[PDB]
């Protein structure tokens, strides 16, 4: 029993954190390989930043402007390149700590752990989703960009994101590991909107599950519903619309409680129509989103990594 | 900006994790230099659990009827020990990943992060707090015996909880590393009542504190109080008494934002007193009690480890 917001463990990802520096900015990359990915605004002063043309900033840099510190010994870089909104950096020696690895990029919705990185060094570990809206609510502060997201198959880790900006609503924003940014953010210290944000539906349902799963259900109700019905109702509250895609990844945890898809929406379009009334589920007292029906079978199931 | 609850890297803790079984009994053991720590209930079957003579019981056991498995390859036991509720199996091999450590007993309202395990393998991480009537909110199945809570301060790990049990409201019980119960546990399977549960109220004020820093601040009210009358509030919502220690602790974030902590206090009784009118603070609907003033100045300052 007992439900918690859990992350990966960051061991494989901790041993490939290196601090980066160029001229007075310094921030975090990550190591695999015989090459340091980092995010390119690693060139600019606070003053290029405003308005910064990446392409002429980068080709007043050589390899020896990039300072790579693992702990305490340097790195000697031999090349660099710019990727889209990431630098990569050519070093001379291959990370013996690389795990087996491979870079991702993951739809809104899906959830993925973040190793928070201040000077190349770990400062801590939670859970993230990538919102609808393509911006995580995280929490970073100056000098934590270079931080990067990531998920766990056994022994594999699945890069999919690295941190570059904090919008105006607290929010934060940041690419894949080839430097595309997920959303419409650009690179540059000037007004950005996210948009309006909306909630993740199947993964308010995967939690109802776990609820359920867990012994609280006080909120289950009588009624059904369709999923036309439904949208129409989700759709007023900004709930992303559920589709029958949605209904087959939510199967597992279906047959496990006896509850189908369409009746668990019913009771959520009941608490969304009449609030919880002060009561709570799995210690919350607002309808969580960030757990996608993947998290909720782990958690419930006990699978582990290498 | 952001607030989130927030774990430990994990890495130094994942390269302790060993598999110990004991006949038909497999859990989760701590490998620190040539001994491997695990709840003595490894050699209870589910039949002794009911009402053990753990003494009895580890009298029939010599060292070769405890395999311990360290990812592949196998520890020789060459020693055994019971101590309080923990087993201590001396083996021939220092564990070369040992990190520099120390055990230690916390207080209550003190937070840990857990690396939840399951046959020796990590599963996952997350931050709890010990409630004072101690007990912890986990997440916890069957074979996650074993797993550990621990604290870093820069590249010294702090060993202080193994977990043992769940109790029957789903909260979970445990030791220390000497392999005392934290509260009035007993390592049966026996019904046992945890008491009542009561808010971490500095722990409260410091997430205050948190949501202010942050922007936060539709609650801050034009009251002020004195510690007896709010103490006299607290003890009608089950909130820990606040004494000038805890006021002292506050202090680094009462200088930061220039609030006094019994306007703070103020503010906390309108709350308590009135709820939140649907409205959240820090993207919840509850009081939070599980950051402690520290969690909040370390997450808010950006404190790294090694
Ligand atoms: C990199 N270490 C920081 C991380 C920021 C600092 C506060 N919390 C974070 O996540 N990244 C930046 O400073 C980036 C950087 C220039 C400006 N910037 C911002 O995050 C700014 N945001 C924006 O201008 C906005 F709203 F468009 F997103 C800031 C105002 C400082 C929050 C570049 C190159 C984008
Ligand atoms: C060890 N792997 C498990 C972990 C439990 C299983 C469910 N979630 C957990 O945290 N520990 C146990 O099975 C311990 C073990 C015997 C009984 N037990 C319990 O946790 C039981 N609890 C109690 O009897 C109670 F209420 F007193 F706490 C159980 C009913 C199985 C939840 C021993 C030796 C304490």
């Amino acid at each position: 029993s007992g439900f918690r917001k859990m992350a990966f463990p960051s061991g494989k990802v901790e041993g490939c954190m290196v601090q980066v520096t160029c001229g007075t900015t310094t921030l975090n990359g990550l190591w695999l390989d015989d090459v340091v990915y980092c995010p390119r605004h690693v060139i600019c002063t606070s003053e290029d930043m405003l308005n910064p043309n990446y392409e002429d900033l980068l080709i007043r840099k050589s390899n020896h402007n990039f300072l790579v510190q693992a702990g305490n010994v340097q790195l000697r870089v031999i090349g660099h390149s710019m990727q889209n909104c990431v630098l990569k950096l050519k070093v001379d020696t291959a990370n013996p700590k690389t795990p087996k690895y491979k870079f991702v990029r993951i739809q809104p919705g899906q959830t993925f752990s973040v190793l928070a990185c201040y000077n190349g060094s770990p400062s801590g570990v939670y859970q993230c989703a990538m919102r609808p809206n393509f911006t995580i609510k995280g929490s970073f502060l100056n000098g934590s960009c270079g931080s990067v997201g990531f998920n766990i198959d056994y022994d594999c880790v699945s890069f999919c994101y690295m941190h570059h900006m904090e919008l105006p609503t607290g929010v934060h924003a940041g690419t894949d590991l080839e430097g595309n940014f997920y959303g419409p953010f650009v690179d540059r210290q000037t007004a950005q909107a996210a948009g309006t944000d909306t909630t993740i539906t199947v993964n308010v349902l995967a939690w109802l599950y776990a609820a359920v799963i867990n012994g609280d259900r006080w909120f289950l109700n009588r009624f059904t519903t369709t999923l036309n019905d439904f949208n129409l109702v989700a759709m007023k509250y900004n709930y992303e619309p559920l589709t029958q895609d949605h209904v087959d990844i939510l199967g597992p945890l279906s047959a496990q409680t006896g509850i189908a898809v369409l009746d668990m929406c019913a009771s959520l379009k009941e608490l969304l129509q009449n609030g919880m009334n002060g009561r709570t589920i799995l210690g919350s007292a607002l309808l969580e989103d960030e757990f996608t029906p993947f998290d909720v079978v782990r958690q419930c199931s006990g699978v582990t990594f290498q």
